[PDB]
């Protein structure tokens, strides 16, 4: 979850 | 992964 990786922003759901 | 939730920072493994 969040900043980084997983759901959120970075790599994987939501936005970069 | 990361800052949020996950492994890293905030919830879960790594750090607050």
């Amino acid at each position: 979850f969040g900043a980084x990786a997983x759901v959120x922003w970075x790599y994987x759901w939501x936005w970069x």
